[PDB]
């Protein structure tokens, strides 16, 4: 992971403007405008402050590199959950349903019956459609 390093220092290069090793809320600014996007004073300070740990009111690198890793660790986690979900969506409609969960499951060594495979999409079917979407996955595992 001493690459994955070098890149959030090159990451982290594009936000330090002057180069001194650490981000403040102007420097913040000036890349969000180059992005065509415009915020307030308030709002820079505001994702400054979600990584200045310490908070002495800009962002050094090692909490750069912080933040930065635990936002690609949840963002791989993301990922593998969805990969699942899509294996279990057979048909890939975005629900799970009772016949696709039995097959995808059967196909995995795991036999259960219609009964069984009711009961555990009731069991994560928030919303009451019948099948598992996306959101419902999440939130049961
Ligand atoms: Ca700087
Ligand atoms: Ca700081
Ligand atoms: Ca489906
Ligand atoms: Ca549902």
């Amino acid at each position: 992971t001493e690459e994955q390093i070098a890149e959030f220092k090159e990451a982290f290069s594009l936000f330090d403007k002057d180069g001194d090793g650490t981000i403040t809320t102007k420097e913040l600014g000036t890349v969000m405008r180059s992005l065509g996007q415009n915020p307030t004073e308030a709002e820079l300070q505001d994702m400054i402050n979600e990584v200045d740990a310490d908070g002495n009111g800009t962002i050094d690198f090692p909490e750069f590199l912080t933040m930065m890793a635990r936002k690609m660790k949840d963002t791989d986690s993301e990922e593998e959950i969805r990969e699942a979900f899509r294996v279990f969506d057979k048909d890939g409609n975005g629900f799970i349903s009772a016949a696709e969960l039995r097959h995808v499951m059967t196909n995995l060594g795991e036999k259960l019956t219609d009964e069984e495979v009711d009961e555990m999409i009731r069991e994560a079917d928030i919303d009451g459609d019948g099948q598992v979407n996306y959101e419902e996955f999440v939130t049961m595992m």
